[PDB]
């Protein structure tokens, strides 16, 4: 509010980069712990006696890196690529996806070497031009969340703003967008916002901003030229679910009265969940509400890793219709770009 970590470490590598010579500097003046270590992805001795102590104080925990990786991961259906700026999450929203993917660290990551992400970037779009190449940068962390930090996404917006045939976009549950809204995107960034149901923020969203706050940031970045966006996600059945996504997007509208929205976009994504995700979550978060009954699912199959719980096809299809009709009737003329 907005997110300051408690403890640093930095590759020494790191340091040879203007940004990891930055947050270095910035971070001994505010007298915050500083530790070294090896690689991002081998960081030792985050405080805890207990998993869940680890796991919280790695949620307060900042690691300065250089990516060495390379290859960018595929994002569909959000977008070809994404562009890899940071990993991890300061939330600690009950359903995080992130929690269970393959390699994921509970601890907030940075990476300083940005000429040569954005060189490799750059390469991708160059590989595919005059075709337009979409690069997704929140695939595993709140980048904009981070940022004030950094501003690495407001230079990545300003590098891809200047390119031809090269496209960005990113989603966030946070509002601190200020130091964003004079950014050169040139039309050039898709700047989106998640959003749900009562029910799920509530429950499920804790240490992110609210409602408001994420409805007061997309005012912000819409009046300040980026194109506009919302992902409805996760798509989740709860008591009351069917009144509850109608009064969502009834209210959604009623914060965005007045506004232009013949280029407003609509991401939709029902809740999924992995067969390590319940031991997981009930050891992280306790008294949570959240339903991970596989039982009433239907099983997808993964294929390099493993795969995960959708819902069944009939109620699946059930939450897409009802979902379409709700943006059909209070955002005529938006475009859904997808339900998965
Ligand atoms: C990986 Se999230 C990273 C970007 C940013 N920190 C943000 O929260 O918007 C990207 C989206 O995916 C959703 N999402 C997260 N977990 C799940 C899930 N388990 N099932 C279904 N959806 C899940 C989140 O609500 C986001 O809309
Ligand atoms: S804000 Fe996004 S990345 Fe962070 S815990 Fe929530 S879903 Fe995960």
């Amino acid at each position: 509010k907005p997110f300051v970590p408690k403890l640093v470490y930095f590759e020494p590598e790191a340091l040879s980069y203007p940004l990891g010579k930055e947050l270095y500097e910035k971070f001994t003046q505010m007298g915050i712990k500083i530790r070294e270590t090896t690689s991002h992805n081998q960081v030792r001795g985050i405080p805890g006696e207990t998993e869940l102590a680890r796991y919280r104080n790695a949620k307060s925990t900042l690691v300065v890196g250089v990516r060495r990786t390379l290859k960018f991961d595929s994002s569909k259906p959000s977008a070809e690529y994404a562009i890899p700026l940071a990993t991890g999450c300061m939330g600690h929203c009950h359903y995080c996806y992130l929690q269970t993917t393959l390699g994921s660290k509970p601890y907030i990551r940075v990476y300083v070497n940005l000429d040569d992400i954005f060189a490799q970037a750059q390469k991708y779009i160059n590989e595919r031009a005059p075709e337009i190449t979409r690069f997704e940068a929140a695939s595993t962390s709140d980048i904009v969340g981070i940022d004030h930090l950094t501003h690495s996404l407001k230079k990545a917006i300003e590098f891809i703003g200047a390119t031809d045939y090269g496209r960005l976009r990113f989603v966030t549950k946070y509002e601190h967008v200020d130091h964003l809204l004079d950014a050169r995107h040139n039309g050039k960034t898709r700047f989106r916002f998640s959003i749900n149901s009562r029910y799920v923020i509530n429950h499920f969203e804790p240490g992110t901003s609210s409602f408001d706050g994420r409805l007061a940031a997309a005012r912000k970045v819409a009046g300040a030229g980026y194109k506009l966006g919302f992902v409805v996600a996760p798509i989740y059945r709860h008591e009351g679910w069917e009144r509850g996504y109608f009064e969502l997007f009834q209210e959604l509208a009623r914060q965005l009265e007045g506004m232009d929205l013949s280029d407003l976009t609509f991401e939709l994504i029902q809740h999924r969940f992995t067969k390590p995700a319940k031991r997981v979550i009930e050891q992280r978060y306790p008294k949570t509400r959240l339903d991970l009954d596989e039982t009433k699912r239907k099983y997808k199959w993964g294929r390099y890793g493993i795969g995960k719980y959708v819902y069944r096809d009939e109620e699946a299809k059930e939450l897409e219709d009802t979902m379409r009709r709700y943006i059909e009737q209070f955002f005529p003329g938006a475009y859904v770009q997808y339900f998965t």
